[PDB]
């Protein structure tokens, strides 16, 4: 149960919901379970008016990005950021509504000695790349961290999600893809998302990490 309010940019990191659309548990901190849910993409306290309540954060392409949360990720699970292109900015709701959503960073958990290893539960902060090669312009980034401690069940799984708005300049002339909706990307049947993280199938071969394959330039 966490909160993901604070870009990370400049090597700076940003206020409260300063960069980031504050997003409907604010006070809760539960996360999203319905993946076919609206919530599913941006997680917004109000689908109309947050976005216009958010800034626009300039970044250059190639630089590091990420998100802290408002504590530690104690839960085991999976991590991913998406990029979609944002039109007419990043602070308006129109932003991303589209299939032009496309993965450029993930944290799996990896099955190492006949068990899932996770990313550390003791870290309140996720990074990564802005790809060198991303056109300049405005984006939506969407961080989640996919909770798999109860993910046993259909729709056990918890979705914990901050999208932070950017301006990207100084970029490439790389085409991004493959590119996916929110909602429409996971289904909740994916092996990485519906799975009994504690009890293995016998055959099993390892995680497979949910979504389309990176886009890194
Ligand atoms: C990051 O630094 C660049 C260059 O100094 C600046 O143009 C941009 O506005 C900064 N972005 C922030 C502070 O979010
Ligand atoms: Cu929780």
């Amino acid at each position: 149960h966490y909160t993901l309010p604070d870009l990370i940019a400049n090597g700076t990191v940003a206020a409260d919901w300063q960069f980031v659309r504050e997003t409907a548990n604010h006070y809760t901190n539960g996360p999203v379970t319905d993946v076919t849910d609206e919530a599913i993409r941006c997680y917004e306290l109000d689908y109309s008016a947050t976005p216009g309540e958010t800034n626009i954060a300039t970044v250059s392409a190639g630089s590091t990005v990420g998100m802290q949360g408002n504590g530690a990720f104690y839960h085991p699970g999976y991590f991913s950021a998406y990029l979609s292109q944002a039109s007419p900015a990043a602070n308006s709701p129109d932003a991303g509504t589209a299939s032009t959503w496309f993965k450029i960073w993930e944290d799996p958990p990896v099955f190492e000695n006949g068990a899932l290893v996770f990313p550390s539960q003791s870290i309140d902060q996720v990074t990564f790349t802005i790809p060198k090669n991303l056109p300049s312009g405005q984006y939506l980034l969407r961080t989640e961290q996919i909770a798999l401690h109860v993910a046993s069940t259909f729709g056990g799984a918890q979705f914990y999600i901050g999208c932070a708005q950017l301006n990207v300049v100084d970029g490439g002339s790389g085409t991004p893809g493959p590119t996916v909706a929110f909602p429409g990307a996971y289904t909740g049947n994916e092996p990485g998302i519906l799975i009994n993280i504690y009890d293995l199938p016998a055959g099993y071969t390892g995680y497979q990490s949910p979504g389309p394959a990176v886009w890194q330039g």
